[PDB]
């Protein structure tokens, strides 16, 4: 598993569960093409998005549907979604974890890249 | 000034100067249309992007060119750019400050929204 | 003003108003001595804590009373307070801004240090 | 394991390895008494700090020695250490994870409290 996503809720101090995540890959014509998607588990994690063979170097966008998450909790959010855009590089280590910490009017995201 | 941006560098503990910022607005055909652009000043702030008149209700995307910033400093970062997407002025005109805190493999962004 | 504090509320997207702040300085006997205190204003800022003369080199602890803030709003948070501990003025006098971003189960703090 | 610590490095995009962590419990006389300590693993984690029996309700301080961490990497840091102070409450869920994200002049910490 070369690409993982982990999402936390800073208001409840818990994993952000059942959050929709969509991954896109940048195509030759500068358009974003759907690549993989899923919903975070009870542990706020999403595994099995893609495979080593499929995850080639290139520019990727990870869209985290935070607006719907906050709505389902009856909390008014600011962002439409959280966006993480990065280049996958074979030179760098091989396992990518995109971590995100959510607040209604703030979020942080971190990339944990390891071997 | 209804739309301001402020950027800090978490590695140096200073404002992030000369950071390029591009703002887009979602058009009727659902594509992103260029709305405004600029660069942060010595204080890490970017003012004068737009005016109350031009800043109508809509979905806006604020793109902060973090890669170019880190590269202009001999650092190779993870993200291409920080992307902040939000609906603006749906409850009437508001003043928005988009704050960002940058690290090479991480960033946070916060919105401060007030009513004049 | 060599030591300022700014606090934002990440739940409301606004400044965190009337947040109590206590500053301590490490004394010769290695105990924390009260140095200065105040509360953030409507802009979430706390100025006038100290003066250039009184703000000597040392190890300072800035305590931000986040629990009292969240409780004063009918919210039950995780942390007692945010604690920011740092050496100040070891390379000559500097101006420090301690920024904090608050959520009920999370906070971030950033130092912006400049030279006048 | 009711109390865990996880630390990430925002400059390198990796777990923060070999970081010293000291936990204190607040005593009747308002003084902080050593409670548990250790060093983060290769995964930036520290488990086995305490046990269910030992971890009673009370006020705790988790000190993360970030200054030394940055020094060992040849990077000039701002803080002496990161401090996390909180009350352990039996009413709330039972497993506490104190997460911290480190930058030289910034840090965030999050509490993930689950069952
Ligand atoms: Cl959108
Ligand atoms: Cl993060
Ligand atoms: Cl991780
Ligand atoms: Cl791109
Ligand atoms: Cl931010
Ligand atoms: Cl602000
Ligand atoms: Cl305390
Ligand atoms: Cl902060
Ligand atoms: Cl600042
Ligand atoms: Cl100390
Ligand atoms: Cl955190
Ligand atoms: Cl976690």
């Amino acid at each position: 598993c070369p690409l993982m996503v982990k999402v936390l809720d800073a208001v409840r101090g818990s994993p952000a569960i059942n959050v929709a995540v969509h991954v896109f890959r940048k195509a030759a014509d500068d358009t974003w093409e759907p690549f993989a998607s899923g919903k975070t588990s009870e542990s706020g994690e999403l595994h099995g998005l893609t495979t080593e063979e499929e995850f080639v170097e290139g520019i990727y966008k990870v869209e985290i549907d935070t607006k719907s998450y906050w709505k389902a909790l009856g909390i008014s959010p600011f962002h439409e979604h959280a966006e993480v855009v990065f280049t996958a590089n074979d030179s760098g280590p091989r396992r990518y974890t995109i971590a995100a910490l959510l607040s209604p009017y703030s979020y942080s995201t971190t990339a944990v890249v390891t071997n």
